């Protein structure tokens, strides 16, 4: 499959992390008991997020390789309560999500 730059009707990744109103819809895609919420770019973004853990995004284009890696850090800092739902489904042993969760470690002792 071919790949292209991250633009759709004046939206980019820089607005996704900066605009939690967008971000909350993109996370609902795997946080809720339904998946009707998964946006046109959101469904692709969330589908490569676990590939950054399965194969370090080695199959990806450079925009995804940098993109999900930067977005991960913002999401754990700005959506800590919803991030705990991502890493629980995506890393049920905490073997690799803990590597950068430690920057905030929102799970109080």
């Amino acid at each position: 499959e071919e790949k292209y730059t991250t633009k759709y009707d004046n939206v980019n990744l820089d607005e996704i992390l900066a605009n939690d109103r967008l971000l909350n819809k993109y996370v609902q895609c795997l946080l809720e008991d339904d998946e009707s919420n998964c946006t046109a770019d959101g469904k692709e973004l969330k589908s490569v997020i676990p590939d950054a853990l399965s194969n370090e995004c080695a199959k990806c284009n450079e925009k995804q390789k940098e993109g999900t890696k930067k977005v991960l850090k913002h999401l754990i800092n700005h959506k800590p309560d919803v991030w705990a739902q991502l890493k629980a489904k995506y890393d049920p042993d905490g073997t690799y999500s803990k590597k950068y969760e430690d920057r905030e470690k929102e799970l109080h002792q």
